[PDB]
């Protein structure tokens, strides 16, 4: 679990990957923008920490029966992982557009590259399109095929549902604090994150081990949503007090005015001054605006009140792990918060 | 074909998608997007002139067995011809914001609305991954179910490579107007615009029809495939000579620096000196320039040049078409032609 040598053999299949993609002998007229898409594909696809690949094939091999992990289905379970990195690859370029972001895994956000601008735009769409590639040449004479090609659909359309939610913070450049809930925060993160970061990889690991029982889909599901919940809390924290050079990404969401995390606690935990200067200064282009919100924070202890909510909620987390039932490992789930918990990055 | 009560019939079934992705009693937790997501479509799929869908359903009433054109078979033509109507809406919103274009279809492209911008790259990606839910729905108990969504998937993808060559046509800001040759441009329709608009519709029918034969596609797509140039011609003679209250957009091409056809025959006809005003005046914003383009179309008859090559492309693809496959329908491809050049005869 998250060892070197499953690392090692989750990146051996990126290049084959590339190759389907733009060196199969397909669309020989148009060489230009087949060599100029397995650019995009090495530059946005492989370059994150592949969790979310990763905990395909460890989910794929603490489910299927141990007399069936060949090498031929632990590779399946690994390309399964890249189509999720590749669905992530499409998010995370469209996202850092939406968002005005500077930096992503530690270099210039695509969009910002030179000669790329708004080609970026539709090379979000092709990579997306990609994954679907992949599935057809690796699955399509496998009972999974239709099962996985359907929750790529909905997990799409979903995470799609999640990031609207998550623009409609602002209206009229002014952030529509009187709405900021821990309600409407657990529907975007749900939406925006949950499904294709948690539920996804684990419900294609159970796919590729022929499991269909959707009593089995719905408690693995159950235990998922509240790990993506903890997880985006902590990606909420890291916008606002991560160290760029160890994320590799340059926080926005106080200048874009985003019902995060600690936006929504600020608003809980502030005096009628501090609420003024949340009302005043979040969501403003400008920078002495952002550090009024970045100090507030600060002054409220919102560092300190994370790192207890976080230690408070893997215990909860971990609680409900235990009382699992429908056959599932509870390693897998133990695997996953592990890995996760007090990360920096 | 092409009748006031075939429109009636196609146009009918657009409310019932819309109900199938908005207020099917799902994402009831979410009702704040699911509302917005109805107005998305209101606005970006119904508001075209259905080309593409009602020749879904033109094709298919043309491939199937007279004995099996029952109303519900019928109907589900209709729907496929809405999921290539949704992917046409995706395409046209991501574009108009590639393009910086200002209208589409007599109203402001979607992206200038207000509390829309940068998120209209998501309403792009959602509005696609919709027709997948559609197709789910009402064709997942058919031996056509997997091609038609592989079909879809596979179109996708190409139509990105083709809006990615299209998009090169400027590097740091300058046209790469030695590059742009009839054989760039020929690659570039076929791509972005051939794959979606002609070959899709007619290769639908042929699915719900039962007809799988690849070489079936590949006689059709010989036809599809020059009816398409005429009509990406079409497009780029009106992005400069056409009346924007009549064609519903803004041009663009110009400003952008296009390899359209205009400036591919333009570099064709040039002598040395206007080879110059291309050099110095195509693909800048300055609105004196985009003029002096213009004014250098018009000196060397562009407009005649077109007309010609509506009167001629024409009888050309006619005569082509008798010589398909007496397995396929010539009558099919004499009303697609027919409608694309606005001729009874
Ligand atoms: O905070 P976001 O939701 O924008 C983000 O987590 C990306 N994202 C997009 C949807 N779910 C997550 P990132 O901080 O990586 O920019
Ligand atoms: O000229 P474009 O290719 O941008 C266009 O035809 C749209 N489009 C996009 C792909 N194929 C066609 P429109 O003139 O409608 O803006
Ligand atoms: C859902 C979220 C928080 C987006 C970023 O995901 P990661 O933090 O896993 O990013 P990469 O490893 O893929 O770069
Ligand atoms: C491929 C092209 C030329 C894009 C516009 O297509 P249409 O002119 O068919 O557009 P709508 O009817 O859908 O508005
Ligand atoms: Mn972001
Ligand atoms: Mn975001
Ligand atoms: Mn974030
Ligand atoms: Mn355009
Ligand atoms: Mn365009
Ligand atoms: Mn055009």
């Amino acid at each position: 679990s998250f060892s070197k040598e499953e690392s090692r053999e989750f990146m051996a299949i990126f290049p084959d990957i590339v190759r389907d993609l733009t060196d199969a002998g397909r669309h020989t007229d148009i060489p230009e923008v087949t060599k100029r898409f397995a650019k995009v594909l090495q530059y946005n696809v492989p370059t994150g920490k592949k969790t979310r690949g990763l905990s395909t094939v460890i989910a794929y091999k603490m489910l299927e029966k141990p007399e069936n992990l060949t090498p031929e289905n632990v590779r399946l379970a690994g390309i399964l992982g890249w189509c999720v990195e590749l669905l992530q690859a499409s998010l995370l370029i469209m996202d850092d557009l939406m968002d005005r972001s500077e930096t992503r895994r530690g270099q210039p956000c695509w969009y910002r590259q030179e000669n790329v601008g708004f080609l970026a735009i539709n090379d979000c769409l092709h990579v997306e399109s990609s994954l679907y590639s992949v599935l057809r040449k690796y699955f399509s004479h496998l009972p999974c095929y239709v099962p996985i090609i359907e929750l790529f659909h909905d997990v799409n359309f979903k995470t799609n549902m999640g990031q609207s939610l998550d623009a409609l913070c602002m209206k009229d450049g002014r952030p529509i604090l009187s709405q900021f809930t821990m309600k409407r925060y657990s529907s975007i993160v749900k939406y925006k994150t949950s499904y294709y970061t948690f539920q996804l990889p684990v419900s294609l690991g159970m796919y590729l081990a022929d499991m269909y029982d959707p009593e089995q889909h719905r408690q693995a599901k159950t235990i998922l949503m509240e790990i993506g919940e903890f997880f985006q809390i902590q990606d909420d924290f890291l916008d606002a007090f991560g160290d760029s050079q160890v994320t590799g990404k340059v926080g926005t969401d106080i200048k874009e005015g985003k019902c995060s995390w600690l936006a929504v606690v600020a608003l809980q935990r502030s005096n009628p001054a501090q609420r003024q200067i949340m009302e005043e200064h979040y969501g403003r282009p400008e920078p002495e605006s952002t550090q009024i919100i970045k100090n507030l924070y600060i002054e409220l202890g919102l560092p300190a009140t994370f790192a207890v909510y976080e230690e408070e909620s893997f215990n909860i987390i971990r609680t409900h792990i235990h009382q699992i039932s429908k056959g599932l490992p509870h390693d897998l789930f133990f695997k996953i918060m592990k890995k996760i918990y007090k990360r920096d990055a």
